[PDB]
């Protein structure tokens, strides 16, 4: 397994902590110079905050852990293609690279509906690597929702 | 028939958002302010705090939206109107869309980064699960005037 896949495995572990809590299993880690300086998972329903996406939590924890808004040199690993809110946060925090697992054909804005991470009219663009452990990351979401309907 | 007059409701709310932007101004931030109203009352008010808190997501719209989510005990801000002095960026427009904020009223356009009309309009995206009603230009001159003052002093 490559370097990106290794770190996506830790984001996947985060995604499973969210499934444990009955959240959509989406996980994220933030890496600078080989160290995971923050990790987080979706908390939208446990905390009832529309903003508690895995990418926003890890970014805010990174900023707080580091005492800076500018996460220069950070790579964000997330199991799913960021939404526009999270893609915006990546741009605003100057994250250098985003690696995601599965594409989000419904709502992804780092390659599918649009690419807010590579918008040249913005003051920052991030490298984007897609499909890293795609089958595991996407299958996790499918099985979560399939298990959800089962509970009726 | 009457001697007195009035502001519209929208510009009364907008001038509370301007008040918040003035606080941001005196702290040396980009002077952007915001209020969130539901059921006819202001539930949350905030201003830009990126430098004060060293958090990239401390935009006025993000703060008031999170405050309202936390206060209301729900991620869904149904019926809410967001007043912000400046056109929302993509992070905040996304957060509007995710929280089902019903309407966004903003003052001045952001020619460089606005994503509620200028570069794009994330608030009126058919392909998203939710669209917000957008009203621009409310107290435009006062809202844009602070930004242009801020960025003129930056140039100098
Ligand atoms: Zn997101
Ligand atoms: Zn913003």
């Amino acid at each position: 397994m490559t370097q990106d896949e290794l770190y996506m495995k830790e984001a996947i572990k985060e995604a499973k902590k969210a499934e444990e809590k009955g959240e959509v299993p989406i996980g994220a880690v933030l890496v600078i110079n080989g160290e995971i300086i923050a990790r987080a998972h979706n908390l939208r329903e446990t905390e009832q905050r529309s903003i508690a996406h895995a990418e926003m939590l890890v970014i805010d924890e990174a900023c707080k852990a580091l005492g800076t808004w500018r996460l220069e040199g950070a790579t964000l690993y997330v199991t799913l293609e960021p939404c526009p809110m999270c893609a915006g946060a990546v741009v605003l925090s100057r994250v250098e690279k985003v690696v995601f697992g599965a594409f989000d054909p419904k709502g992804g804005c780092s390659g599918t509906l649009m690419n807010l991470l590579q918008e040249e009219r913005f003051n920052h663009q991030a490298e984007v690597v897609s499909g890293v452990l795609e089958e595991e990351c996407g299958g996790m979401l499918s099985a979560f929702f399939r298990e959800l309907r089962k509970k009726k």
